[PDB]
């Protein structure tokens, strides 16, 4: 924690971003860049960019 859930679904293509549905949860590792945000999802153990208006925490 602090966990975030992703609102919508979301494709990658980039090479920094990470795809994403909606429904999987998300530690934050670094949100200094306002828009991208550096994630790890607890889903699929994954780490990449998202964008942090797909996301909301958790609740």
């Amino acid at each position: 924690v602090t966990l975030f859930v992703a609102l919508y679904d979301y494709e990658a293509w980039t090479e920094d971003d990470l795809s994403f549905h909606k429904g999987e949860k998300f530690q934050i590792l670094n949100s200094s860049e306002g828009d991208w945000w550096e994630a790890r999802s607890l889903t699929t153990g994954e780490t990449g960019y998202i964008p942090s208006n797909y996301v909301a925490p958790v609740d």
